[PDB]
């Protein structure tokens, strides 16, 4: 039922995700390594399932998996710790393919949303850079109006990918930024806007309306926009990223999520936990510097590069 | 001025202290290192200082609601005050997130009988160990039962314990019934006059229906021996893994009756302040944190001395 949002990875591409979870990876194997001593029984199994929990897989998906795992160890008279490698990757796969949620006219409006220190414009940055290699005009919108240094970092793409950018002074109403920025994408003839946008968790109230604005004011230019409802959480932070997003997704429409910073965590699990949970799919992760290490999503290889 | 909450410990000896601030040095330093970026170029704590904050406070395992309150309380402070500089943040942070842990009416306050529940580990029979060494250093005549029958780890590490510290198990061979060691186990502590018994219980979270009949069943044959047991039944969950043992702990409090909270393995994480969001939240209190490997190290708990500690200067 489920199909990724990329199919086809190239050599360099399976190369970065599999660098970029090596640190998740390792940290894995270190606990797994320690938990053991050459037969798969229940003490080793209860120890795997305290691995998954410290490894920030989240309490409710490691259930499933070691439940699964359990039936399957419990069919073999012997399994020996070996195989623990591949009943994983095997039984995690499947697992992310049973959510029916994951997986899969212009200008296509994307509202990027999410806190600050995230990752929010460095994502937006890395977007703008690959749809215009795919030859599409892209706009970008600076609608996080009271945050210089978001503000500024958006120039700084800009100017790096080689976008245009609207944006207003300091302190300006942040649709009306919205309004302009999706104006000047319709006369400019864009194929896709991006628009940064405020977010924080404490006055969610604010933040909801402030949401909704930018959506209502956008549709008197481009009726189905936002096409997109992109959240950006930091999946360095683990489980807490995943909480996070239950706050956002229960306080305005998302349609996707992108997870960053799993290159430099152990904590790179909870993208499986996530993928598993929520009701709208994991579409982008962050495994690297480079423009092309936000990478589309695909559950199965992720799984492969986590127990590489 | 009078608090409701009253902490579990509230004079610390010097050596407590210190291991207190030893052990929440590692989450301690983290977050400093974090909420030194929300200060850049800002002199004054305005709404980008908090909203960066926010994002130190997530990160830092203190989870959503706990860090929402913490925020509010500095925003109403920053207008008690008129303003806030970015120098007096840390002052700040350390008077108001002391002020919320008091705002709990949760937190804080023979034989007595310890049912102790959480998940599988060495966590949960070592704080069984610790208290036992504790227990019977003041004193008290302690007796261990080994309920969780067919974990051979388990049963086999805390009758090491009791041979270490020097008091007596109550156990059976493996996959025997857990009531009938729980029942042994407080007809034994009655017949032999004892202060405390400490019963470990098995905690699988994959059958919450199974885990939910299973302890109910200890709890009324325990009573019927000792009406009033299980007296204290304390929940020992592993701080290392930051907010994951919050959500675990929301596991197991729905499950069964939970009157008391162990938070172990401290020192070595740097989600130690799971610990705040766990006091703040939870219909239960933090009862025990563990802040290193000696047996006085599972200390009871102070929230006030926590974040004293937590944000050292």
């Amino acid at each position: 039922m489920v199909s990724w949002f990329k199919k086809i990875f190239k050599k360099e591409e399976k190369e970065s995700l599999d660098k970029g979870l090596e640190k998740s990876s390792q940290s894995f194997f270190d606990k797994v390594s320690r938990a053991v001593k050459s037969k798969v029984d229940d003490e080793v199994l209860d120890d795997l399932e305290e691995v998954l929990i410290a490894s920030d897989v989240g309490v409710e998906t490691t259930v499933k998996i070691i439940r699964r795992i359990e039936e399957r160890v419990a069919r073999d008279k012997y399994v020996n710790v070996a195989e623990l490698n591949n009943i994983l990757r095997e039984e995690i796969s499947g697992l992310l393919l049973e959510n029916p949620h994951a997986g899969t006219k212009k200008p296509y409006v994307i509202m990027v949303v999410g806190v600050n220190g995230v990752g929010k414009t460095t994502t937006i940055g890395k977007l703008a850079h690959q749809f215009k290699s795919e030859g599409l005009k892209v706009v970008l919108g600076a609608a996080d109006t009271f945050r210089a240094a978001a503000v500024d970092q958006l120039v700084i793409w800009s100017e790096r990918v080689g976008v245009p950018i609207v944006k207003q002074a300091m302190g300006s109403d942040p649709a009306s930024v919205a309004f302009d920025t999706v104006q000047s994408a319709v006369s400019q003839d864009a194929d896709v806007v991006i628009i940064d946008t405020a977010g924080r968790l404490h006055n969610k109230v604010n933040l909801m309306n402030e949401l909704s604005k930018i959506k209502r004011v956008m549709q008197k230019v481009v009726p189905d926009a936002p096409h997109e409802v992109l959240l950006v959480l930091d999946g360095s932070t683990g489980q807490n990223a995943f909480e996070q997003a239950k706050q956002f997704t229960a306080a305005t429409e998302v349609t996707a999520l992108a997870v960053t910073k799993l290159d430099g965590t152990a904590r790179g699990g909870v993208v499986i936990g996530i993928s598993d949970q929520f009701q709208v799919p994991v579409k982008y992760i962050g495994v690297g510097e480079k423009m092309q290490d936000l990478q589309l999503f695909n559950g199965t290889e992720f799984v492969d590069s986590f127990f590489k």
